[PDB]
């Protein structure tokens, strides 16, 4: 009755866009936004009623390695065909196809947080929203900003793509040409054009809010939609530019890392308030063995992790993880966990102790948890400054 | 201007009114019930007491579980008629030197303003979070065993809850002396809404219903959890599971809680748990840096040499070789340079070396020096106190 | 000093539109949206300074009969000519002209509730606005939905007009071609296009709200502007479709009947909240005898209602009303009421007991009020769902 | 394991109160009728309960039927989802039947609890906000019989005025109810004004008194308006509209069809600020309830009632203005007892419940004939909570 196959014609590609938009209901150019050969379709009695797509991408794992990543998106089923196992059919077929392509991880941005964990996706990174009261944000230590250059209207999508390409922070994802084309359209839809300030090692985009009432007796606020900084000097210089921007009362940064050292840049840490925290990267480990081997660890003793994976039985095994070697093992495990929770830990956005506390990790010794956290610990919280 | 310790009870009573004046907006009990007799410092100009700073004999749990001698600093304040004259600096300098002589190695406080104490070496070492849970959306991801849960609402005593709290082992946890419990006896008496107290063999939870006059209103029946003590993973799930299953409750507000509280991982809908706010908590001041670094545990990494800057306590201004095996003073060239305030921020695991280096508070001489230091100091849980003073 | 005549030129029709817009102050080709030979103009010293218009329409009265109805609208006088009796002159001529056309009722939508009762208009229907918390709205009984069809971009204004034409609910009014052309203009101006879902016996139009901030932690809301259901099965199927939309958090229905059985469709009636109730149909009985005879009654004993009418003395008489016959009588009345309050009861939107409680009905015999409610009682609250 | 019995000592009744308060969680901190409180005991400890009061309820036609005012229902959170409430409700309803009472009603804390037991939403209440400056009377309103009785009001005197209540949906206010409201009035520092009429009274309290003499909207709140006559109703409301310092008058709870908008020249001065379910009605004896109410001079209709908890009501009833008896004739209408309760007081019609899928018709005119019989002129309303 229901057939799941890859889309193959421009007519099928265009219909999948209409189907995906319909399922999203409230989402605000034709097929120059897609990558040919990765769009799955769900057909009942002939008509296309759902689908799931992905893009060839990479993902930066702890240690800087850039792993093959499938950026899953465009998932949706028409309301006339929901609750029939169609998404499950799409996701199972998609992950198997992602595996055959040599890709090691897949990630998405969930429209609802109750959908994808049953398929092995785990919340691996989170994002924060900061509101800075600029009048209270004098820098604790001097900030240079000498290399700052204004590029407001002269900025191009090709120039910002060149700066972003050298992104090295953990959790960062590829921004293909199709992603920049999509944001060319978003920029055209907003009448307020964004300011672009650059540094030799980064840039920052910001837009004024309620401009019709700028001179009012309220908080003139700007909104930063992208902050790319490949060096500590660039991070401080770019942030320092905002703290020194005249006429600005409130600076809103979002999405930003949950451990962004904004409170440590100012004499008054309370000038920086966290206005919200949200789940970001839903990571699905497609090849668990290859994923664990692509990431780096600390000089600890090896720990054996038994992973449970129902959709991909190839990952259901025991792995000895160490800074020296990652191998399949038959030794008794130190930790047993499902692939979804392993994905939550994989990028460093969660620890083994906290997932065990929630009841998602089974330990054989109280110090097995400590040993595993000693290996997997990272210095920065992972963060994907990009949505798709 | 004379800075001396208070001695007579009249001076202790006057220092409380002086502290209340400095706080301006703080909400009848003898001062001796809430004070430690030999620990209150006073600031005198002419005969008049115009400021002071106090502390309590306490402990603090550092990474590794060790319970370190800790000075719970509080009651700090100067009258507005004597501010900007160096009086607080004289109080803090005398207080920190006295804390050192008592053999206590750390001091912590709760700052009324975030712009006061970093100049004295205090660093934000822990933070607290506020969660709002939409109970209808918070069905447990895995089944939660609540059979050991017992209702103890009116039968709870300050002495009985103190016995459960004493077994606190989480990093950042601080002592709750009898004076702390006496103070919260008064806060409970002032509030007409009495709190529910639900217990588990390894913990307890206190919660209070909000706007009771409009309880049956359209919607948004909220409860407020002011204390969640759980010494076990099973106790943690049972106590939270008790909250998620409470009938008639629409919104559950937890605060203050650890910033890494695994509430989003307990429920099928992580977005049923929303972070409503994050605030600085522990302002930590390392009084004996060497003894503090030696009391905590580290991972099996290579040693790192940290050069510490300390202006108030030059005894700490030195170079320390930090490793899981030994912590000693060294003359070797350092791998990392930091002031004592930022070292305090990292000490409990609430900050990493990379993020402080990014803010310009850490100077590295090798690229991997930061990575090596974070490998040693990293911890699995964010530090958290859950108690104020 | 003041001349009242019908407009006859397109230049006059265009100015009457400018006068009406000026009188409305804050309201957002005109001959395409107008019906000629029905627009009255008020001329002072030659210049057009006010007017009153109407459309040839019908109105569904209790029992299903479709009576000749004058859809009055476009009433307005310039602020430089108010409080001079011009509206009273406009309304008197209009109602007399409506009477000569053989039309028996007139209705309008009042901009202010203090204007039209002095002319015999009474509030005959009211409308409600519902907000449904979708997560709490599981159906009490299973609702089928196989006959539901998505028709979003394939919908035509002509097709929905064909579905609306079968309207049989009490209070429903004609939607002339001019009305649909007017709503073509509203739909073209809004960049957000509406979803159109159909059933063999009805349809429903809905629009997503704040689409720019759809994925944020704020309740994703849709707004239903039209719900047409000619059968209980169509009503349940269409509403059931809304309750099953996967990404929707809040459903707003409005305007809807004040007795819409939404709370009885769900296990949690409090998932449906009434966000407001407002007067809708201002009904004016032009031919009281013909109106009373066109509607149906219950098998009760006749009651004699004495109607007071100052503008139209043809209605100032006593009428013996029963399920069998409606006649003029000289017998002593059982009930005395002005035509304005009779209009309020005429569609079933009010009862005789409550209007007597308000002091608008006088009873001359014991039990006359009780008897009158038995005849005039209806099972459904009247409702138009259409504005003009 | 779990034992369900009636309480027998005041010590048990008092703990049942604390257990009820515990289950209610956030309810604010003698008041009982002995011999009507059911308790749930596991190993000698009381962990749940359900209580009721001897009361009456005004059904269409004015008849005052024996009514069980259900309240105090609650189970400790350590013993929920084990069938204890179902055991309490089953025992309670069978006990209500044995006492000769024909209806039971309650005020539900959650709307998702009691329908499975046959309770139906029979009345709803509304909250009105009147912009007093815009509320001039449409017709002149007399008020010479209005008398200020503010501090001279007594619980015993006001209870005598309420006793003459004849509107459909009204319930008895026992002495225990007035004692409970004596306690609420003593706790509130703002004492209520009490204005009387020969046929009614009205209680009102000023809102936010601390900022009265200079703010945006000085509002008063009317918590009780009892009026046994059209003249008393207009006089009492007219008194409120003529209070010189009041900007906004808030009435609640009031009937959903309160003719306030028809009293003023500006109907939009009266806004509906909210609508909430009120009476959850459970027909304990369907036949006797159908007989106690009045109907119009229509043709008989046969109603088939479904009732799982009380099979005595599972039958077919011929309803007419002359006679209500059990019959074996094929029914014209089929309904479960919960939905029949929704219509019983006139707060719902057969057409709207059928449209919601709660009524099945066997004849085309059966729905229309049933509405002809059951129609009432006033929406039912219980100006009282318990
Ligand atoms: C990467 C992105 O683009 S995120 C965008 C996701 N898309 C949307 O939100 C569009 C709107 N929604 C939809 O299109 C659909 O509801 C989908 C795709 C989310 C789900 O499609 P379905 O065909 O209904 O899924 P399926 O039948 O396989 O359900 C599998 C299980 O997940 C559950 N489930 C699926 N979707 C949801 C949901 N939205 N909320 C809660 N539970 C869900 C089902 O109950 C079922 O559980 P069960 O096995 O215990 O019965
Ligand atoms: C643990 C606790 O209880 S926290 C409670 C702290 N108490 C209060 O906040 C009460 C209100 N404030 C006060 O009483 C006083 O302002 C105090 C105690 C904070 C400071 O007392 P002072 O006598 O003015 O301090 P002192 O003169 O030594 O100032 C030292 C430096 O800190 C600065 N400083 C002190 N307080 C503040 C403040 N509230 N805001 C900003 N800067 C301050 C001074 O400007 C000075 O800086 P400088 O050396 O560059 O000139
Ligand atoms: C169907 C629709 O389109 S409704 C749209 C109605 N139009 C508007 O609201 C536009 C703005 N207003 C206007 O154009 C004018 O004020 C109108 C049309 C409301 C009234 O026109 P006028 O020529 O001033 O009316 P007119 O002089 O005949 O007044 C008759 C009586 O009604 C009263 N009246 C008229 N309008 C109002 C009002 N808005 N508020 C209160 N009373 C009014 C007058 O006071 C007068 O009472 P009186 O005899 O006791 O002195
Ligand atoms: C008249 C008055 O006083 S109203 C006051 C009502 N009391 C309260 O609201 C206090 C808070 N709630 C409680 O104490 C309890 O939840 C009670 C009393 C409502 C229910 O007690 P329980 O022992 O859990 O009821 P019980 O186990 O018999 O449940 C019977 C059914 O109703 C359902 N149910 C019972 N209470 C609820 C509720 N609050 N929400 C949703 N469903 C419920 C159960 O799921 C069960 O359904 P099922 O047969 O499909 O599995």
């Amino acid at each position: 009755v229901t057939d799941i196959r890859f889309l193959q014609s421009r007519a099928e590609h265009e219909r999948a866009f209409t189907v995906f938009w319909r399922a999203m209901v409230g989402l605000p150019a034709a097929d120059e936004l897609l990558e040919l050969g990765r769009y799955l379709g769900a057909f009942v009695q002939g008509e296309l009623i759902g689908g799931a797509d992905s893009y060839t991408s990479w993902l930066t794992v702890p240690g800087g390695s850039r792993v093959p990543h499938a950026a899953v998106t465009h998932i949706g089923v028409l309301p006339t065909h929901t609750r029939r196992g169609i998404l499950t059919a799409l996701v199972t077929r998609q992950l198997t196809d992602i595996a055959g392509r040599g890709e090691i991880v897949a990630s998405l941005r969930a429209s609802e947080a109750v959908i994808y964990r049953r398929f092995g996706y785990g919340i691996a990174t989170s994002s924060a929203t900061y509101r800075i009261q600029r009048r209270r944000a004098a820098p604790l230590r001097p900030i240079d900003t000498g290399a700052i250059a204004l590029l407001d209207a002269a900025a191009s999508p090709e120039g910002l793509a060149a700066i972003y390409e050298r992104a090295a922070w953990t959790g960062s994802v590829a921004r293909p040409p199709q992603w920049w084309r999509l944001h060319e359209l978003f920029d055209a839809a907003d009448p307020v054009k964004p300011y672009v300030v650059t540094h030799p090692d980064g840039y920052v985009r910001y837009r004024p809010q309620d401009t019709a009432e700028w001179f009012s007796s309220s908080a003139r606020t700007i909104s930063v939609d992208d902050l790319v900084a490949h060096s500590d000097e660039a991070y401080r210089a770019l942030v320092g530019h905002l703290l020194d921007l005249d006429l600005v009362d409130v600076i809103e940064l979002g999405p930003r890392p949950i451990d962004d050292p904004l409170p440590h840049l100012v004499t008054d840490p309370r000038a920086v308030a966290v206005a919200g925290i949200r789940d970001e990267t839903w990571l699905r480990l497609v090849d668990v063995e290859a994923a664990l081997a692509a990431r780096t660890y600390t000089d600890g003793a090896p720990v054996v992790i038994e992973v449970q994976d129902t959709l991909l039985p190839h990952n259901a095994a025991r792995f000895s993880v160490s800074s020296d070697k990652v191998r399949r093992t038959q030794h008794t495990p130190d930790i047993s966990v499902d692939v979804a929770a392993l994905g939550s830990v994989y990028l460093g956005g969660n620890t083994w102790t906290r997932l065990e506390r929630a009841g998602l990790v089974s330990a054989q010794s109280p110090g097995a948890i400590r040993a595993a956290d000693a290996l997997f610990s990272t210095g920065t919280q992972p963060f994907a400054g990009t949505n798709f």
